[PDB]
């Protein structure tokens, strides 16, 4: 075993230290961007352009110096398509990019801005004839209070449901991403670019199903998870 994917403590910082320095590559699974796991990261050592993550649910792999390796991402005619609809149904809408949060809002929402400080990435205002046509769009989100956020979900039309993944991350937010991309399924991906294989991997909620189902060691922490799995424990637990 020598990778090792953890979805999302100093006995828990030492166990990673440990496996790292023994030579594993650590890859830290997030539905933020990566700037919301470059604190974790600083702090276990991980870093450069031979260690890894995946984010935005592995919609994005990428190494820790920036380089995107793989993405799966929506299409400008997409964002179009989600963005015209947010102003039909008067919700805030923003769109993540592995650099730049943007959205076309000039009154912007509260929430945008506790993402954009809690995820530490920062936000290019963009009118949307200007939102560029060469963007990376790993997530977009209809991001507004609850009252609002629960109209969005009571007007979802039935298109959006079936063309992309439409799940409700927060009673503030709805993220929508490709129809195809998990964690799972990229770190295949991320596994086949290093020379790897599924044996020689071990993962560690919900949206990991196919996290564990391709590790040869898959390992849990829900009830449909630990089905999969094949172990259960917490982390510095699995690790040693």
């Amino acid at each position: 075993i020598k990778l090792i994917a953890i979805d999302i403590a100093q006995a828990t910082i030492d166990a990673v230290q440990a496996a790292k320095a023994q030579g594993i590559k650590v890859v830290l699974c997030t539905g933020r961007p990566l700037t919301g796991v470059q604190p974790y990261l600083d702090a276990m050592d991980i870093d450069g352009d031979d260690q890894y993550a995946i984010t935005f649910n592995g919609s994005v792999a990428q190494t820790i110096s920036g380089k995107v390796l793989t993405n799966h991402s929506l299409t400008y005619e997409d964002y179009i398509d989600l963005e015209a609809w947010a102003r039909k149904v008067r919700a805030h809408f923003q769109i993540e990019t592995p650099d730049y949060i943007y959205t076309a809002n000039k009154d912007i929402s509260a929430y945008t801005i506790a993402e954009s400080y809690l995820v530490r990435m920062l936000i290019q205002y963009r009118e949307v004839s200007e939102t560029p046509r060469d963007l990376t769009i790993s997530k977009a989100m209809f991001v507004d209070y609850p009252q609002v956020i629960e109209q969005v979900k009571a007007n979802m039309p039935q298109d959006f449901k079936d063309r992309f993944s439409v799940v409700q991350s927060a009673p503030y937010f709805i993220e929508v991403m490709n129809r195809r991309a998990s964690k799972g399924g990229t770190l295949s991906e991320l596994v086949d670019q290093l020379g790897l294989t599924a044996d020689d991997v071990m993962t560690l909620q919900g949206n990991d199903l196919t996290m564990i189902k391709y590790a040869g060691l898959g390992v849990a922490m829900i009830d449909e998870v630990k089905e999969a799995a094949q172990a259960v424990t917490g982390v510095a637990a699995a690790i040693r």
